[PDB]
């Protein structure tokens, strides 16, 4: 008895066109279906599925090559992606909060906040 | 290269950790990593999920078939908020919908992305 893993995630966008180019051309997912409100993506081995049709609440965070930094740094400031202000901040057109940081949560966790509480 | 990897991890704001530890942790059988102030981390299903205490979307993760009856009663068992799906969803064993105690919509599903392909006027890529 246990969720095996995660299936896939659901956003609702305004235009559909725009988050097709930012999701599939910006972030180099690949686009799999459209309908005409629908699309889906495989991105960082995830289906995305977008429907077109307050956002402070959730995030969705993705691992990076530390050797590709600044490759991802400057993509997304030559595309006019909107960078909040190694890790990297960012919203996607209609301002689902989203993050790239090249180390994993599990690492960064152990690696100086004394008064934590640690499971195993 | 020039990809993104993987999913780092999810994050969630929550109203009241403690609630939000026995569902995620009791009910959905996640495991508690590390706690710190207003912050609980958990892995759930191979994903890592951080929930932060603060005073048009869902996420799916895949169940077996044969696991589906018995997460539809664990869900109805512990009075969680359980939403309707497509006509069939529950008879045919595919999808449970459902709200974690803030409102985040989740969804149970025993399809993969293959399945939903072709089971799919679409415009295929």
């Amino acid at each position: 008895h246990m969720l095996k893993s995660i299936n896939h995630i659901c956003f609702s966008v305004r235009n559909l066109n725009d988050s097709i180019h930012f999701y599939r051309d910006i972030l180099l997912g690949k686009l799999l279906l459209t309908g005409k409100k629908t699309a889906y993506f495989e991105l960082a081995g995830l289906w995305i599925a977008l429907n077109e049709e307050h956002f402070s609440y959730t995030h969705i965070a993705f691992t990076i090559d530390d050797s590709e930094f600044k490759y991802w740094h400057q993509r997304l400031k030559d595309n006019n992606v909107n960078i909040l202000e190694q890790s990297i901040y960012f919203t996607d057109p209609d301002g689902h909060k989203l993050e790239l940081h090249t180390g994993t949560l599990e690492n960064r966790l152990n690696y100086a906040k004394p008064h934590m509480t640690f499971y195993k």
